[PDB]
DNA sequence: TTAATTGCAAATCATTTGCAATTGC
DNA sequence: GCAATTGCAAATGATTTGCAATTAA
């Protein structure tokens, strides 16, 4: 009953109410990215006491406590992750809503090199790939 | 007439007093503008013009792919004549500064990833952000 | 000639905020 | 007890849209 995330807040001493157990239920839960609507839908869909402002204030802390990870893929709305322990990049599906999650050590490398050919030390990157599913 | 103005005459789109001034302005730029940055320097040309026609005219544009659209990471779309060839951008996280680069090794390095994972590339997005030595 | 565009304001959209009430530790 | 948190609701800031008058073609 006391979550992945549920956990983090306890070690850093944050006060555990009903909706932010609940919010990091759902999140501990997620394996895609969801946006904070998405958030709100799969949050009510356990308990009802909770309010849609709640939902970005939490999200918010979280994002803050490096409890979330951030991505504006374009499409306007803010989409959240559980902070990885580990880098990658994203392959949008725009055939529908598959995220892929991959790394690239040579292109990682390739931005290195980028950036110091140009005078400047690499301090981060965005990256996002767009596929549609092959047809031959 | 500007580049952008002969590609509405070609395109068979009308073109208003506003939207000469608008393309003028987006032709002559070589920087990565933002829409009230536009509107300025559309207002200055002739102050006749709405941030209202420079929001529809810059809708337009990017449409028509005229225009590029970009989110550099400031809650405020960006703007830039669609280049002759692709580029993939670097900012300068000091001054917010933009460098523009390509490489061939990435661009042919990211269509691999996407096959590998049994997609097709339609589109990408690669930001690098730096400070300088 | 006549349908597209403009200017204005009000309306969306995602997100934040003031405040009175509510609740965890 | 009390300080921290929640929930409306009503501000946002950026971008759009409805309508009447205007204008390019
Ligand atoms: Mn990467
Ligand atoms: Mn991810
Ligand atoms: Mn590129
Ligand atoms: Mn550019």
């Amino acid at each position: 009953m006391v979550s992945r995330i549920e956990q983090r807040l306890i070690d850093k001493g944050l006060k555990v109410t009903d909706q932010r157990r609940v919010i990091a239920q759902v999140l501990s839960d997620s394996a895609d990215h969801p946006d904070v609507e998405e958030v709100y839908r799969r949050a009510t869909a356990k308990d009802p006491r909770i309010s849609i402002a709640t939902v970005y204030r939490t999200v918010r802390l979280f994002e803050e406590e490096s409890i979330l990870e951030r991505h504006d893929f374009g499409d306007g709305r803010a989409r959240y992750e559980e902070a990885p322990s580990e880098h990658h990049d994203h392959l949008i599906d725009v055939n529908s809503a598959r995220v892929i999650e991959f790394t690239s050590p040579e292109i990682e490398a390739l931005q290195r090199e980028i950036a110091r050919k140009h005078g400047f030390r690499l301090v981060g990157h965005r990256l996002e790939l767009y596929g549609v599913p092959l047809t031959s």
